[PDB]
């Protein structure tokens, strides 16, 4: 019946090669992508058997699209074994911010807020699934950049607010802030839900993937964290030969992780 894993941002890079690696291991991969034609071209391009994947539309920068993707996935009537939050956007050259359809600065909106809504919905599916070895894996970063007292979120994160700490827009820092949000979400997931659900919640940094380690190897590392018994440990950040990486003070701040969660629920319409 083939275990089922959802991978966001599966049409390129780490996510595409993770799709390849898990399809090779006998999994059925849901490629959750925003450009359906680029995704089908990429899967064919890597010679992934069509039995092993299903492409569904997901645009993380639109909260309505997130809910639409979840609807489409649930219509397949496939029990979920794992979720990989891999998609990310980075805009190195912007000097002024870009806002999502929902009104949110696009880097944080895509990399954190859209994933945050997706996680909260698909947690329901992981809980209900009868699989015994269920995992939610978040792609993190090397930096283990600062959210202040989350003033930008406390005020609702609408234009002209463009940074989580409410200070002036900086595009490179917006990216790092968004990856710190990913790390804090992985930590709060473990704290709140690991004992209650038995789901393994962790993160990983696969290495520096110019395009240094290859995209193919990075994808294989994602597959190990998803599938291999040696990585069945909740609440840890894996880094590379793999080791448990101690996190920064800000990423280990449990009050901040909880407050980020509460404010994020509000911003995505879950409160
Ligand atoms: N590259 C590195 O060295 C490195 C290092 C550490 C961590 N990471 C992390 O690894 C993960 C993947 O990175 P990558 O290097 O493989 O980058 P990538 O090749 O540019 O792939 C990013 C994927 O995310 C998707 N994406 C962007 N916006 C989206 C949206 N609104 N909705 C749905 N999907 C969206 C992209 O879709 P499109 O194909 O349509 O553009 C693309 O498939 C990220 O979380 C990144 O932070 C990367």
């Amino acid at each position: 019946p083939r275990p089922t894993v959802i991978i966001t941002g599966a049409s390129s890079g780490v996510g595409l090669y993770a799709t390849k690696a898990l399809a090779n291991r006998g999994w059925h991969v849901i490629m959750a992508c925003r450009n359906l034609e680029k995704a089908e071209q990429a899967a064919k391009n890597l010679q992934i058997p069509p039995e092993a994947y299903t492409i569904l539309h997901l645009d993380l920068s639109s909260l309505a699209s997130v809910r639409g993707f979840v609807e489409s996935f649930r219509a397949l009537n496939r029990p979920l074994r794992a979720l990989v939050c891999n998609a990310a956007v980075y805009y190195p050259l912007l000097k002024e911010p870009i806002y999502s359809v929902d009104g949110y600065e696009i880097t944080v909106a895509t990399n954190h807020l859209g994933h945050f809504l997706l996680i909260n919905l698909l947690l329901e599916d992981l809980k209900n699934s009868p699989e015994s070895d269920k995992r939610l894996v978040i792609l993190g970063t090397v930096t283990a950049p600062d959210l202040g007292n989350l003033e930008g979120f406390e005020k609702g994160f609408k234009k002209p607010i463009a940074m989580i700490n409410g200070k002036p827009f900086k595009s490179g820092k917006a990216y790092k802030d968004s990856k710190l949000c990913n790390m804090l979400t992985a930590r709060e997931l473990h704290r709140r839900f690991h004992e209650s659900t038995g789901i393994v919640f962790n993160s990983l940094y696969p290495g520096c993937v110019a395009d240094y380690v290859s995209q193919e190897l990075a994808g294989e590392r994602v597959a190990m964290v998803v599938a291999d018994p040696e990585f069945r440990q909740s609440g840890v950040h894996w880094s590379w030969k793999a080791f448990v990486q101690e996190l920064s003070a800000e990423a280990s701040d449990e009050q901040k992780a909880r407050r980020l969660w509460e404010l994020s629920e509000k911003l995505v319409g879950l409160a």
